[PDB]
DNA sequence: CCTTCTGGGGAATTTTAAACCGGCGATTTTGGGGAAAAAATAATCGGCCTTGACAGCTGCACAGTAAGAGAATTATGCAGTGCTGCCATAACCATGAGTGATAACACTGCGGCCAACT
């Protein structure tokens, strides 16, 4: 999904489902579905393109 | 025994309070003109969010009706030929009018001749 241009990877039970963003006014984004909390996206200050997150993704469950 | 004092009542007069109506002074309001600001509306800009498509391609089958393409057949209009009659035109002569022609001068076009350059 995407939030003021920044592009987020959430997972499979996420997909093609309407999650609400709560961004205080602190600068912290947390992604809260059906609810529930869901896991923090590690919000970092330096932008980071969508291959560089897929690529993440993909060490992260290799 | 008598005199004087006092009190009540009706009439006349005076003063002050209240209410209305008018006059006078002030502010408000309406109208027009000029400037400034706000807001409304429309257009233009950037950007975020979300999803469709790209994955060999689409031609054929059936249903009913209508059209049309090709070939055979039929109807009709043109053409062709013969005989007779009528209308047009043409041929000649006369007279009038228009144009092509002829004379003369002036200007221009074409052919013969001379010279200059390569």
């Amino acid at each position: 999904f995407s939030y003021k241009g920044e592009q987020w990877l959430l997972s499979a039970e996420y997909a093609g489902k309407e999650i609400l963003v709560k961004e205080r006014l602190n600068g912290d984004i947390r992604l809260y579905f059906r609810g529930e909390e869901i896991s923090h996206v590690d919000q970092q200050k330096k932008v980071i393109s969508f291959a560089e997150k897929i690529k993440k993704k993909q060490t992260e469950m290799a």
